[PDB]
């Protein structure tokens, strides 16, 4: 196994998968990893079984039947993963804790956002269907971009966005368009 935090890239006390060379701190991986379960395989390897199950799960798909979605089993983990694979980029930092709102020229969002509350939300199965989870993860980024205007501060939103709409792209299976 990797000696390093697959999220965080950080050593530490690691979790690691059997399925698979990763390794985790134990609230990097989502869902935090299980209490007991041997042998144990991480979100990627059991995203990977659900593909090796259901080949034809890869052909594309619109964006508009994906959010109508339900949260069962599946599309929870897939949310899960999307979510984790964001927490994976460095630069999610910005993103993860509760903001605050004091800037000359500029007025908060009307509603906040952040990761560790879609994270909460997650866990609690507060999500009914794919839109939900999608909404809330697109607004922590609009929100961002809305508040700091010109400041170059916002590219960081739109790096951060990017990351997260091509791995739904990828996980969702997406139909490919120019
Ligand atoms: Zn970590
Ligand atoms: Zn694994
Ligand atoms: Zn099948």
């Amino acid at each position: 196994n990797s000696n390093i935090c697959e999220v965080c890239n950080k050593w530490g006390r690691l979790f690691c998968c059997d399925t698979c060379p990763r390794s985790f701190h134990e609230h990097c991986h989502i869902p935090s990893v299980e209490a007991n379960k041997n042998p144990w395989s991480c979100i990627f390897c059991r995203i990977k079984t659900i593909q090796e199950r259901c080949p034809e799960s890869q052909s594309g798909h619109q964006e508009s039947e994906v959010l109508m979605r339900q949260m069962l089993p599946e599309e929870q983990l897939k949310c899960e993963f999307l979510l984790l694979k964001v927490y994976c980029d460095s630069k999610s930092c910005f993103f993860a804790s509760e903001p605050y709102y004091n800037r000359e020229g500029s007025q908060g969002p009307q509603k906040p956002m952040w990761l560790n509350k879609v994270k909460t939300s997650l866990n609690e199965q507060m999500y009914t269907r794919v839109e939900g989870f999608v909404q809330d993860m697109r607004l922590i980024f609009h929100n961002h971009k809305e508040f700091y205007r010109e400041d170059k501060f916002t590219r960081l939103g739109i790096q951060v966005q990017d990351i997260f709409e091509k791995n739904f792209r990828n996980i969702f299976a997406i139909q490919e368009t120019s």
